[PDB]
């Protein structure tokens, strides 16, 4: 059901039951899965594939003519004027280089979002499944985003930011290049995050500081009573050991591994590993 | 004066002297008042009414096909690529529910703004008259905005935010869900407002703090010499009573009511009532 | 190479080798230099000139029908849905007044940027050469921007902001009206800048504070070993003179002029002059 005014290149691969509104353009090397719907004045460019039942709202632009690809899974909604799979802003990007973007399934990318392709041919911007990305979010070159995350309006993820699963960022969060955000984390409104946020934790305010565990999120995500009790105890041992082993972060981490009562709990072990990862090569440490 | 390229559904209700530029689309259930003007590539969808002499700039999208309505008064200007009356971002929104947006008269909504419909059929996103809403502002589901407000670029109003009259928000303000902003208030640049801002007051900086009265705004809005003198005295009694009645906020509020000299002034009484409202059921208290 | 669907006014001045995609509009008083390229659904309005080899991405809007002009140099790239040369947001702007925007050469203006015309006919919004302006930046009426600057996503420059050369602003910076940003300066993420940032210096965090010299930028821009050593010494004398001449800023500035060893260095002299300029008529002082 392609409106007569639309410009659909004869070599575009158009699935069954695809609907294309007036004044859309679809390029020669685009593949649209069955049931896709393009609202009026939406656009797909370049070497680009959408899975079944994706929706482009008015003004949405997916793909660009730069070498490489934009690959998107099924049941994604691309909001009004969202720009998804375009050239990165990295000055080190070399003209004519292939660049890549991969998006999974069941994501909602809201109005005015910008999601950029990778900065080099060996790398890729990656978004998983079931993410809600609210209006005016920016996802820079080479970000790696997992599943079931919620990014509120105006969340800015700079280059090479890594986000795991089930995280929440509140409005106008700014995440510095190369920072990692562990699963179930919470970033408070207007936070400027310049170091890693470990698994299960929350950061907030100005140049953001660690503020404890994301207990509300843990509760909402089916963590048991004693799971959260163990995590709080482990948190206390690591960060709030005010009287013992002065000027030693790793020694407190060590004492947690040895503490068989806490370390045998899977979430505690995962949290401890999350923390140690922040001090491995190139990684930026953790928020203060 | 409808350009031949435009797609105007035969059942759209088009007033006298309406101008429609090339590549616009106007849906079947749209009503445009006399003198409306749609610039090239602007769009009206869904059950949507614009009053007389509204202007849509290029790329502007008003309404969407979701049940319910977008109802807009007269002499509104909708900026380039602004998206007004679209589905909310609330995860509790139920598929197929009616949702509502009501905008009054003489507003200016600038480029890249996003104004969302309500999250439930019993509720509504409401904007009054004579508001200036600058570029890239976000107005979430269920907000209630009064008259004569000025929201600078990138102001984010989260769900159920209530703004009264003649307020100013500076650039990149973030207002937390359910917060109230009283008349003549000022929110400083980049403020993260997580509690109410009472009538006549100003908040600023990081996780925002109360900083006094909005004296510049009061002066600009024809408040008399002794009006402002009374308000400053009332402010001092409430917030800066450093030596008396320790650990008691309500007792100081009580002492202001009893102070006949100050309380008989209409603005003082309004300010005191504004403060008390912040501690009634569900309300979030006031900024520190 | 003008697509048959495009609306190109017969009086538009179209250079050699200009490419115009489907659903573009080009107004009667537009001049496009040789080699310009308009992607699908891009728009040029009003009294507007683009130099040779400019590129408009999909949704880009350049110019508006307000009196005055939008004048843009050669080899500029205007990103998706960027809005460049439109009416300012200043309430003092008088209906029917001429307003002006001038942009130089080799700039990159990314998606969703908004660049506004001047607030009065005697003034102008000015952008120089080789600037990178990332997604969703706002450049208000009457700004004066130099050359080789980098503004990260969501940088907001309010009215009459002046930026010199080779500056960097990190994501979500907010610069208050009338503030000046000297050459080689760095503004940290989410900074709310309410006073001037002198030449060579860096500001960061919340309501932003001065934090020292932008040493990384100085190093990157070919400043010599002893140049930077002299600047650091001059910085120390001015700002970190903890024991001498209490409650006197100008007396320390004076002592630097008299210090022939430091003041004879060109960068030191330029820095000192940059600082003094912030205390001349109307200017806002410097960040604390």
């Amino acid at each position: 059901l392609i409106h007569p005014s639309a410009v659909v290149h004869p070599n575009a691969v158009i699935g069954k039951g695809v609907s294309v509104g007036p004044y859309c353009t679809i390029g020669s090397s685009v593949k649209l899965g069955n049931g896709c719907k393009l609202y009026p004045s939406s656009h797909v460019f370049g070497n680009t594939e959408l899975g079944e039942s994706c929706v482009l709202m008015t003004g949405a632009v997916v793909g660009d003519e730069l070498p490489g690809y934009t690959f998107i899974g099924c049941n994604n909604i691309i909001g009004h004027h969202a720009v998804v799979g375009v050239k990165c802003q990295d000055l080190k990007y070399k003209h004519g280089d292939e660049c890549f973007l991969c998006i999974g399934n069941n994501n909602e990318i809201r109005e005015f979002c910008s999601i950029h392709r990778s900065s080099k041919p060996s790398d890729k911007t990656v978004i998983g499944d079931n993410n809600l990305i609210m209006g005016s979010c920016h996802i820079a070159h080479d970000c790696k985003i997992g599943d079931r995350n919620i990014f509120a309006n105006n969340t800015l993820l700079a280059g090479h930011v890594v986000v795991e699963d089930n995280t929440h960022t509140a409005g106008a969060s700014v995440v510095h290049q190369f920072c990692h955000i562990g699963s179930f984390a919470f970033i408070g409104g207007g936070s400027v995050v310049s170091q890693d946020v470990p698994k299960y934790m929350m950061v907030a305010g100005e140049r953001a500081e660690l503020r404890g565990l994301n207990l509300e999120g843990l509760r909402r995500n089916g963590f048991t009573m004693s799971e959260m009790k163990s995590l709080r105890a482990a948190y206390r041992k690591i960060f709030m050991s005010t009287e013992t082993v002065s000027l030693s972060f790793e020694e407190r981490l060590t004492e947690l591994e040895q503490d068989q009562e806490l370390y045998s709990v899977p979430a505690v072990s995962a949290m401890l590993q999350s923390i140690r990862d922040s001090f491995t090569e190139s990684r930026r440490g953790i928020c203060k």
